[PDB]
């Protein structure tokens, strides 16, 4: 029955609301200049750097620094997806060892696909809003760290043109969440039974919402190709941040994400 | 209306008919299925095999063939190509350009045709060369192989046909992405006519496989994984097989 999605997706958008607290429609009202929203304060140098610390909320060398913030707020995400993995129906019933894998190769995909909705071609949010921060400002750090979000802007300006709401993206995310193609899993039939649903959900999803929007499912599936790509990317500059900056501390919970393989 | 995209979708399973001797449905047949080929499984039957044309080590030998197998297959690629509407109307470095960066994707989705768990059929079906015997191999040629073979088991568990498989490789072909495009606009144009007519296609043939659309588009990321993969092993090897003249021009790379 289309009833019965129609009912899952709005079960998922509503617990997507209610696990991440900057949602891309937030994040659209800010970078466009409306009145439902604040407007960012504007790091683009080094001055506005240091300027931004009395104006926004932080607890923070300034590519190392920036870095580290980076993924103070990846492990705040990795939190804020599993409290929105375990709602989607029959995610916790699984095997706990898959639980564990699906959100191991889930969450970074998840991560960039929802950075995009910080993101516009000029800079990213930051400090759930408070902030923003150019993208040239990021390119321009020493040497090594000057690349490491290129790859999210450049998936970010093209993901950004489907332009898809937070109703959508709720169930696109559970969809990633719940591939059953990910290495190791042991029980792949029931992790496939849900995804089959949830792919069900978002095509009837993305037909309603967007009916003139021709082959919008398949093209959001395509993308999926780009998030793989730049997680495989992230992680070999990982690889070579760490060799460089021996004094550089990574989180070990992305520490023990990074299984790649 | 349903009916343009049945046009497409005969249209292409023709031209694929043409392009590619050795389709699924024959391999189907000569693999788990009911001629028997020559069975290559250790040195000496491979040894036996050659015996019984690429012009040295084993391990080496074997990797050539496969690039002689690949330049064979570029240029069957090429011809299909042609044959997909509107594709020989794109600008000539976009046809390029789609060529380039689409026949990796191509090969190793019809070379999953060929493979079962166990192996690949070779030499247009008149050879079987069993997985255990490449794993085996030397340096990193024993590496060489095994990926696709994961992709293959995983790919072929859709169960598709030759009649699939023909709009799915137009669909590749048909990818915006690629770098350097010149004129995006009429290509995604195309491949959202080959994606209508992938999704009907799927719908009338396998009326009881619920998301085979899905679940054949999210095997997009396992190729691009794979061939980006491959492509750096094949640099790994330019250090290892070193200093041909018009042997390798013939095989540049792609
Ligand atoms: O080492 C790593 N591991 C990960 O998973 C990373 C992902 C990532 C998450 C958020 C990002 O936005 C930037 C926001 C901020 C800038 C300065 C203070 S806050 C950028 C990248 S980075």
């Amino acid at each position: 029955e289309s009833a019965d999605l129609r009912a899952l997706a709005k079960h998922l958008y509503d617990s997507y609301i209610k696990s991440f607290p900057l949602t891309k429609a937030k994040a659209r009202a800010i970078l466009t200049g409306k009145t439902t929203d604040k407007s960012p304060f504007v790091i683009y140098d080094m001055n506005s750097l240091m300027m931004g610390e009395d104006k926004i909320k932080f607890k923070h060398e300034v590519a190392i620094r920036i870095f580290q913030g980076c993924q103070f707020r990846s492990v705040e995400a990795v939190q804020e997806i599993t409290e929105y993995a375990k709602s989607i129906p029959g995610f916790v019933n699984l095997d706990l060892n898959d639980q564990v894998t699906l959100l191991k190769y889930g969450v970074h995909e998840i991560i960039y696909t929802m950075l995009a909705s910080l993101m516009n071609k000029d800079g990213v949010l930051i400090s759930e809003g408070q902030g923003f921060m150019t993208r040239e400002f990021l390119k321009s750090l020493r040497k090594p760290f000057g690349d490491f979000m290129e790859p999210k802007f450049e998936f970010a300006v093209k993901f950004n043109a489907l332009e898809l709401d937070d109703s959508d993206l709720a169930i696109f995310i559970a969809v990633i969440i719940l591939s059953g193609d990910r290495p190791g899993l042991l029980n792949v039939k029931p992790i496939e039974d849900i995804q089959d649903n949830l792919l069900q959900a978002l095509e009837l999803q993305l037909k309603l919402n967007h009916p003139e929007s021709s082959q919008l499912f398949a093209k959001l599936l395509q993308k999926m190709t780009d998030l793989r790509q730049i997680v495989t990317e992230h992680v070999q500059l990982l690889q070579v941040i760490k060799k460089t900056e021996t004094d550089m501390s990574l989180h070990p919970l992305l520490q023990e994400i990074y299984k790649d393989l």
